[PDB]
């Protein structure tokens, strides 16, 4: 990025604030956090996702490895800005 400017809504980012009151946890900030970025997220990244599934229905991958990785490239792909 020569001068990235990309960043989540501010209509977003206030209503995971309420959420935060709500108390969310692991497995529903997954959920949530998933459909809020897929907003701004290409179907590619949920392709890269799809994959995984594949692992959990071969019990190849842990629950808490779908669970920690996927989190992990959340982070990654926003990192790229």
């Amino acid at each position: 990025g020569h001068m990235p400017a990309i960043s989540l809504p501010d209509d977003v980012r206030r209503r995971l604030k309420d959420l935060e009151r709500d108390s969310l946890t692991e497995k529903e900030c997954v959920k949530e956090k998933l459909n809020l970025l897929h907003e701004f997220l290409q179907t590619e990244i949920k392709n890269q996702l799809c994959d995984l599934e594949t692992k959990l229905r071969k019990e190849e991958l842990s629950e808490e490895g779908y669970l920690a990785k996927v989190k992990s490239l959340l982070n990654k792909d926003l990192s790229l800005e």
